[PDB]
């Protein structure tokens, strides 16, 4: 598992930085100083690498979310932190977003990627919805449809993130953060 | 120009349906019954094809927008139609969205794609902003910052579109349309 884990982490990183289609098995092998045969021993097709790259993305976001949110008692504080955790900050999070971008494209083509992207997205979506429901029960959020609110907030997160990743003039992680906090403050908080 | 136009249209379509990286020069050549040499005569590198694919996308959206919006006197009616024109309906528009998705990914890597995507996006963004300003002057829209409103609406459009393209369970062009009209009615209309 030691070697498998390293191969996965390396491939994920290369995907994130160079792009799935520009990454060769040889590039993965070279990066770790191993043979192509060995990369195949663990991942029989290149597609299996993209699949596991998505699986890692799912794992990263959920582990992070568990660790940082369960303890927040206040729903407003919890929702703001949930959003912060999704900002495409330099390093890992920007890398996760590059992989999600690539998954969105592949999903318009490949059923398995699509199914899996849809599994994660619903898990992501339900966390937002539940947090919104928790705040409404707590009386700190307005009583609008939580699923509609969750659809709008997840869509906005995705749209703003694209603008950050692609460099829209004036668009930074910090302007994204400010826009999303404004949305929460003015459209969700009571 | 006859042949160049056909090569471009064909490549754009293949990109849209199969994905840029899965499209070979040979696939373009085969589709038109021509040689690979001839495809290169018009597009010396595969990257030039993706560039022209983006250029076409820009051209498609602006021609469409000009033709359908200049005549709408009412800003609300105009804004709703602007949105309708961006829905990923089956056929051309879905194809345009597949190309935009691919551009977003490539833009996180390639400066020229990025610059050009940023040119178009700002042109797209300004049309929305101006329409919002036109409605505010007309007194039919609320007086909030038009750029903030335009950033939020363009981001939402992008986020919802991804959900339609990737098949989020329950998410159709028609649910996108309804969500965006709700946003306009409740957050922009006075």
């Amino acid at each position: 598992s030691e070697a498998r884990r390293r191969i996965l982490e390396t491939a994920w990183r290369l995907i994130a930085r160079r792009g799935y289609h520009n990454v060769r098995i040889h590039d993965i092998a070279s990066e770790l100083g191993t043979s192509n045969a060995t990369i195949h021993y663990h991942f029989p097709s290149k597609k299996d690498i993209l699949l596991e790259a998505l699986r890692r993305n799912v794992k990263l976001a959920f582990d992070r979310q568990v660790a940082e949110l369960h303890t927040i008692a206040d729903a407003r504080e919890r929702l703001v932190r949930l959003v912060e955790l999704q900002l495409p900050t330099p390093g890992l999070l920007r890398d996760e977003w590059s992989v999600w971008l690539q998954v969105w494209t592949e999903s318009t083509l490949n059923p398995k990627i699509r199914d899996l992207y849809n599994d994660a997205y619903d898990r992501w979506y339900q966390t937002i919805a539940m947090t919104i429901r928790t705040g409404q029960k707590q009386g700190v959020f307005r009583d609008q449809d939580a699923d509609e609110l969750a659809t709008r907030l997840s869509a906005l997160i995705d749209g703003l993130g694209i603008q950050v990743l692609t460099g829209k003039r004036g668009c930074s992680v910090d302007h994204m953060r400010q826009h999303l906090n404004d949305f929460i403050e003015h459209n969700i908080v009571e």
